């Protein structure tokens, strides 16, 4: 941190005797190469920026804690859940998805809700979105999808034809449950404090006996759901582009700390076999009548970052950062995510990104003899420790009899290249329709959904507009008509 | 380079069977590591972004040409000015300054106007802004200044206290001429087609006989100055963030090509001595009565880029990229800029950034036996050519009798650490005051200037607000009172 | 590519007046910042180096061709094997393993024999070594193993204790077959032209009718096996560190082109289950009596690189670079190599490494709408092509119903974490013992094996020396006694 | 810092329950994407290497201290020299020049002798060689010269034609004093403890009264000069490539700490005007009769690094890293070096290289409000500190009245493009010849000089060999005859 006497130095600690002097011949002659302090400052300035995240480039963050309020040790044996009242420090980063780093907060998008827990068994990242489902169930489709959400390669404008061309392509129409949620007013939250978080995917949690369950996590806001209409969202995007960032910072600064209650839905393997859809399908939700929400604990965000770049922009979240007893299911999208994020951190941040303080596991320090060297190895590189498992040294492997996934499903089959295209019939449209009816219970929302879709589809090509109307007619023909009226 | 048969392959040209298949055990088991096509696509997706420009992160581009319309061979011996009617291919990137890559087009900022001319004597970059002057005359002050134009290190919000604290600091108040232009409606142009371009700095151009002149360039728009008020600009920022990108793209696409007339002011070393201010000062403009504009040619932008990332985002512009007979003056800001841009390019784009097609000197091929190797050397690396000047090989050095700068000023003095702080008295406030006089001729512009400053200053804390009033009071006391009325 | 008028320019094509002039005040005053040509040259000089390969940092290369001399279309349906007499251009890079970039050629090590074939179905990389087997059959062991082959973390010296401590650790002693080949005089070849290349792993090749075979490839030298003794190799290591590079360059320059004959061993799925060891085990060779060598073609290297950095150092070889009908087996080491190489290339060379000319698939151009952007995208980035599969555009997917691996083995089981430690009994020592008997037919090679191990083991401390004697006594008690005699 | 319980974890602190297990279907089925611990280890392994130094890639290092033993406060006011007996911790890296990272210790080259001093006024780097002079006096000549010292661009072999073609080119022949030293037995030291260090360049040191002197520094070995013959050096280069690394490590390990006595030669500006050559010429030494060695203190190296990579390989040394009262002279080579090293560090190590522990100014902490962000900013990035000089915050600028270089020379002249080619006459050959006579005092050294040049020149082209003989005849015709006799 900052030296107490507050002496301004260059990079190598040499004192600067005047803040702005630059050497030249005389008072107004040519600048000299020997002014190394000028080059030191200008060259570090040129290197301030790292690549923005792809996607979720634009975001906000805050520190807090998770607290266990109820017993779930019969579902999960992770140390962070072992005792009621046990707190684990965390870091949450909220974000949008398609926009670049300087884009506005109040636009229509999913919001990310990524939390990092510093547990005794290492860091745990719950890399969640604010929606129960997502647009795809094929991992290979993700580069293609995010490209259509961003800017046209030539015009560099957000293109409504790309957007809707992808989503109305028959094999991609399984995105419809998610398109409904996006274009409802929940696609434009009032702020980060008044939205939910969801695992989306099914995960597998195990207790210490070896009993395991399929789980889905719900992080419900205690401040309550509050949204903006698209007209309010568009006005605020122009007057204050940093509206949600300002709201989170000011709420924590004023002591009005936001909290969320964490719940899980559990299901056994036998129950999963009896469902009309797959537990490995990201575009489906589990019925809360049959599978109710069991309470686990709370997330309170009570501390602002001191430095946004160092603590939030450099923060790295990955679903592969998991503790014992919490594992990923065979959901194809989650499976690919176990590779993608840590790979992105090695590019965006660097080979030794886990040594950056917010990414460092302080409650369970990194120690691995064979993970050494790399650029910007700053923690000492374990000194003279052998670079392999030397026989005259001692090493501890805890929980040796704990299973990773041996005790779970038995798989059978060849290596099949599979494209989980939109199924024949109505199975991938049922839940979008049930959601349309749930919006009928809330006044003004079915009308708003049609308006939100309509003013966006208006920009599209007439051939693509018709495919949008047909796709939505398969959900509800009344909804399809209402979209067309707004679009024309 | 799209192959005619349009066979979709992976990175190493191996054909893909089906666009979205990913390997797993059975149809719904875990994903397999042997699916190298999935990893190839996801890993390249993670590496799509390069760091944004610091500053001028957000921008638009277009190709076109320069045409000589008048003879100025008496002033400058560069090959691009030799014949009347001579055309040189160019690339122009327009941009804002403080905002990040995804920020809006219609915000208050200077606009960049950087053109790359592909001449027979290598490339030439006229890295200009849309304003006659700039905020600083000390190069060391630029990291500090851009930081106050961006976001607060903790809150990540754009902060009016930082902004006005830097500009009202006594030794930085020489920024006042530029603050005046910034907060006029010229600070929010209607589009890139209806704004000017200016050298800012004094350059030194010389003819083939060895005679030289201090030169300042003026790129005037043929569509005429058209501005927006701040209420209009703020509505469009939320409504269409890419308003000026859309405007430039559509204008060229419809055949309504934007053009600009290029003009220069010239001056002798003797005339520079009879001047009230220094020719090396960026915050000063040369009076057009004494030094009239002399026409040179035209810039017509008539071609959109095919790929924005490859051709506009990877474009690299530098003051140090200059042709024979065009050199930099001893302006300290320009002197440091001869270092900064190429240095920024090596980091942002890479050591061999000049091998990227838009940055390549196609009309004067790069050849240098000692500039070899480096990451991503893709043009052959001159094959087996000696890595030095081998005596059994031939090397041509053209224009050996042409002087660079030894035929110009003679300097005398020691190496002095100098800070060109705001002069005591009125010399650095005179031109801001006469700029206020010129705005009195245009109806409603002085009222708009005071409004634009007043609504911005309104967000600052009382102490800094008072310093802003005193600074503007020194230009005109009526202006200061008018800003204070809007801020209250 | 060199411009024929041979005018020396800087990076941006601007002509240099005099090769070595640098600007200063007067003739002997301080250097000026405005000399951008000096900084262009020095800054590019600073960026010449890329990270060396980890491992195989030190090596040599040459271009040539593969020619089909026999019909093996019943085994493999790849286009490169379709006609007898068909030629495919290739690039081979030979190398050592443990040593850094500046290390000597004639040291004891495996040699790499990596070939890239530019086929009509994309590039094919045969990333082979000069030994039939390898040290490990667990991919997780690879970081640990290369670490012990290199330098001690503190002393930075090659350490005989690390080396033998890893290899004599009980669960790693499956390395013994490879330790035997390494310490024979085959571990110090006379040159790259007089050594063999081997697949190591089993691969799965299939014909156009969907029939497949387990295959192992043998690339036999037509120049004949020639080796150095360790005393000769050590004397040449000091005398000429680049002995093998010089030999390959001069042999091709003098027209004495080296060639190798390619043979395959095939096996069906039924034959594999009758074997006393696993086809997925890298430390095992297939008996030639039961599985004879079948000839395929010839590799002839006949053209030297014009530029070593651009063509050999920037070359990228990966097992995952494979053409249709050639796939990897479930060998765990090969499975991890399917990820490792392409990942290393994205770091070492960069995101768009496949755009570097020698890595470019020229006979089957790279085209994929979703693999876009990234630093140093120099081939145009497909221009205005959509960044997804646009419905108003056309895309060809060839060999749509050709299987990748569905037509092969059916896997069954849970996700088991497995460590394939040295098996009980004699099974992992048998082939090491029969290799010792084969060296008994070639006079002097058994004494040399004992000597080569003895002088290396002598540098280890007595506890580790005893474990080495014990491990080799398990092969042959006579061998063990002879190693002990030389080491003491 | 290794965790006390020695629990092996992955990068994010999650405990590994078995060191080598990798997940697959069944016990011998294909590998799963799900095994993030395998990819964590393999991907970090792929990123262990950073680019080697260019030049001086191969080296060794150790920690120790500098102790003041004599008063020089009348010459230099730097705090590290202020009291007799004052110790300052240091780090020294010794190295060769042209060879790559794996190259041998006992080759013919200059040796580097770079020392970093952790003083109370920041770090100080004395980046010296083990020779009084160097090959060039023009900075632009440096990329060309190092290219000829390394490998041929095509053959990758060290080429005697490149080597001698550059040196015998008439305008480069000022290298002859250095070539004489290089090819004597001083060109192959017995070890790093048996050689001297020299500033090479003239520096300017000032006392607190403003009085200044031109200074040259001599770091004389207390162990005495001890050399190898080229036959001994070539034998050890094959037998033990890490001979000097082993020597330095074991000497410190066994308590036989190497020490050097530091001396300086001082000179006023008036004496500089009376000299027959320039104080700014690197190829000239100052006579010790007239300018005797004045004693300053001692450098003792008494501590080995714990980890070579983190402490020696990541160490960054730069002439621009200097404390108050020590400045560079207008020597054109030193002037360019003020840019080159810190620039190379930004590439090779990263933008925040100064945050790596060995480069950190621990006795005078880095604090600068405007040097922020950048990849791998691990020290907290000064938290919420303003990114500029905020007026409500406090900043200390010490030694405000201490001059940097104003008090020294007054320069006159235009910006001249100058190439300091070999001067006419004998002025650039005189000192090479008196060095030959000093070699005559030692028995066998003039025969060895002729032999060392002869066996190297032998490998060159006949017309280049003739030019070598003509250049050495200009020093001594008997020397030239002896070189010709060995080369044949
Ligand atoms: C196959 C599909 C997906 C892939 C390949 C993928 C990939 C990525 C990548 C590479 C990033 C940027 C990471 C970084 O640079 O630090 C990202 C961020 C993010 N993704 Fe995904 N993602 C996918 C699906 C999803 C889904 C379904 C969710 C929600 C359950 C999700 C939630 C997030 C969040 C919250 C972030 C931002 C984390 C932060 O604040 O830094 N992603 N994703
Ligand atoms: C000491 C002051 C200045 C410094 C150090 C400086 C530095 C920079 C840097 C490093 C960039 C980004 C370069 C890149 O990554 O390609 C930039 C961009 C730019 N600067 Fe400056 N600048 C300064 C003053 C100015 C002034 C006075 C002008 C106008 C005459 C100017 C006009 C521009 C423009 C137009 C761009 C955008 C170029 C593009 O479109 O890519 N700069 N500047």
């Amino acid at each position: 941190d900052v030296r107490e006497d507050r002496v301004v130095t260059n990079s190598t600690g040499n004192p600067i005797n005047e803040p702005f002097v630059t050497q030249r011949i005389g008072e107004h002659g040519p600048l000299l190469l020997q002014d190394y302090n000028l080059i030191d400052s200008l060259a570090h300035f040129n290197r301030e920026n790292i690549p923005q995240r792809n996607p979720h480039a634009h975001g906000s963050g805050a520190f807090g804690y998770f607290e266990v309020t109820d017993d779930i040790t019969d579902i999960c044996g992770s140390a962070m859940f072992s005792k009621i009242g046990k707190r684990t420090k965390c870091l949450t980063r909220f974000s949008t998805v398609g926009g670049d780093k300087g884009s506005a907060d109040t636009v229509r998008d999913p919001r990310g809700f990524a939390t990092k827990f510093y547990t005794e068994e290492g860091n745990l990242d719950w890399v969640y979105n604010n929606t129960p489902v997502f647009f795809i169930r094929d991992p290979s489709k993700f580069p293609h999808f995010i490209h259509t959400q961003k800017r046209n390669p030539q015009t560099n404008l957000r293109d409504a034809d790309m957007f809707w061309d992808f989503l109305t392509t028959p094999e991609n129409q399984v995105a419809i449950h998610q398109v409904m949620i996006l274009f409802s007013d929940r696609g434009t939250p009032a702020n980060y404090r008044s939205m939910h978080g969801y695992s989306g995917h099914t995960y597998k949690w195990s207790n210490k006996n070896g009993d395991w369950h399929y789980v889905q996590v719900h992080i419900k806001t205690d401040q309550g759901i509050k949204n903006l209409t698209i007209e309010e969202a568009t006005k605020i995007a122009g007057s204050n582009p940093d509206y949600c960032q300002q709201d989170l910072f000011e709420a924590i600064q004023n002591g009005n700390y936001p909290s969320w209650t964490v719940y899980i839905q559990t299901m056994t393997e036998r129950d999963a076999k009896k469902l009309p859809f797959s537990v490995f399908d990201l575009t489906k939700v589990w019925p809360q009548g049959q599978f109710p929400l069991r309470r686990v604990g709370k997330i309170v965000l009570n501390e602002n970052p001191l430095n946004f770049f160092a603590q939030v922009e450099q923060a790295a979240f990955a679903p592969s950062t998991t503790v014992p007893y919490q594992e990923a299911s065979a959901d194809p999208v989650l499976q690919a995510r176990l590779f993608s994020y840590a790979d992105a951190h090695r590019y965006r941040l660097g080979p030794n990104f886990h040594q950056i303080p917010v990414n460092c596991p302080y409650a369970s320090k990194f120690f691995n003899p064979a993970i050494r060297d790399g650029p910007m190895n700053v923690n000492g590189n374990f000194g003279s420790e052998p670079t392999y498992l030397a026989n005259d040294k001692s090493y501890t492997y805890i929980q040796q009899d704990r299973p990773i996934q041996q005790h779970q499903e038995v798989w059978n089959g060849p290596a099949i290249p599979y494209h989980w295209a939109t199924s024949p019939g109505d199975v991938d449209f049922v839940q979008a329709r049930n959601l349309y009816r749930v919006l009928g219970k809330q006044p003004g929302q079915q009308k708003n959904l049609a308006y939100n879709i309509g003013i966006h589809v208006e920009g599209a090509c007439p051939q693509i507009q018709q495919r949008v109307y047909d796709m939505f007619a398969r959900v509800d023909k009344g909804l399809s008509e209402a979209i067309k009226k707004v679009a024309e």
